[PDB]
């Protein structure tokens, strides 16, 4: 049987909150099988629990946030999100001590060597897929995004960038998802941003830990990074890191094609929830046959 994963040990890491620019710790914690993933705040007294769910998700002008019922917030939770997707962890507990999960260098990667010193410790509990069964389409203008039905984990992703230092090459980018091929492929991939943008917001006292070793920054002509780009199509890589940690925010891996045009947070969520509310376009599926489980999902 295809079993639920959770942590081995308690691990920690340190860095700096994209908004406040002040130091923040990251705990992460074992967690028992069903419970799913959380993330809580330990900066309020008593401590917040945020239940990942894609209702819960807000895309705020700066990466995203789960909100509670009272429209307290947690910030910037995705691209750990997309981490937990590659390394197949399906209950834990994240815990920071600010309002923020700590931006790192602007992509996955520092959080995948975080959960591999983690480990991974199997549960006796059958892990759930969320099995597309009909095809689902949302839209939002020229803008859209569809899961269909197929045997396994696919994206094809589409992102217009007209900007001069993003090439009409690099605008696409397609997989078969795969632990390997995230951490590979993907989980180096930083986030991006305009300088002239971000000047503004820092000087508004807002993002605060924004710097060239947490995204990749361009002004309206060029890359301002100076070693330029770890892939020649780092943003679109990205964005597909991010569309991972989107679609993660149900708790279950998602068998199924993922296709999007010109998609973003807010419509990978919106097709995320269309998806669910529809019972009869998926459905649960576990794997008793170890080998039956298709080959998007096998462990790293
Ligand atoms: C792209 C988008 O979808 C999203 N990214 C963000 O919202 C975002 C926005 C800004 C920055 C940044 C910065 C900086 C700086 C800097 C450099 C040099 C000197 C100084 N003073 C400052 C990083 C990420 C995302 O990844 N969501 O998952
Ligand atoms: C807060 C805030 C804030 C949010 C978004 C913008 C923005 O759209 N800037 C424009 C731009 O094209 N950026 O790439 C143009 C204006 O540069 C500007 C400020
Ligand atoms: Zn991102």
């Amino acid at each position: 049987m295809i079993k639920q994963r959770t942590l081995k040990r308690i691990v920690q890491a340190t860095g700096v909150g994209l908004h406040t620019g002040k130091k923040v710790t990251l705990t992460l914690r074992p967690a028992p099988a069903n419970t799913g993933v959380i993330y809580r705040r330990t900066d309020l007294n008593p401590p917040v629990d945020f239940p990942a769910d894609a209702k819960s998700v807000r895309d705020t002008m700066l990466c995203t946030c789960l909100v509670n019922e009272h429209d307290v917030r947690i910030s910037t939770v995705e691209h750990l999100n997309a981490a937990l997707a590659g390394l197949g962890i399906d209950n834990i507990v994240i815990e920071v001590n600010a309002p923020e999960i700590p931006i790192m260098d602007g992509s996955a990667a520092p959080f995948v060597y975080l959960l591999l010193d983690a480990g991974i410790d199997e549960l006796n509990c059958a892990k759930k897929f969320v099995r597309i069964k009909e095809t689902v389409r949302v839209e939002d203008g020229d803008k859209w995004a569809e899961f269909k039905p197929y045997n396994g984990f696919s994206l094809d992703f589409t992102i217009d960038f007209n900007h001069p230092a993003i090439d009409s090459s690099n605008q696409r980018y397609a997989m078969n998802f795969s632990a390997d091929a995230f951490m590979r492929q993907i989980s180096r991939a930083r986030t991006f941003g305009f300088m002239r943008d971000i000047e503004y917001l820092q000087s508004r006292g807002l993002c605060l830990g924004g710097s060239f070793d947490c995204a990749i920054v361009v002004d309206d002509y060029r890359v301002l990074n100076e070693d330029g780009l770890r892939f020649e199509d780092e943003f679109v890589r990205h964005k597909m890191l991010d569309a991972i940690g989107d679609l993660f925010m149900c708790g279950h891996n998602i068998i199924g094609a993922f296709t999007a045009y010109k998609s973003g947070h807010a419509l990978n969520n919106k097709l995320l929830q269309a998806v669910l509310a529809k019972q009869e376009a998926w459905e649960y599926v576990t794997f008793q046959d170890d080998a039956e489980l298709p080959l998007a999902f096998k462990a790293p």
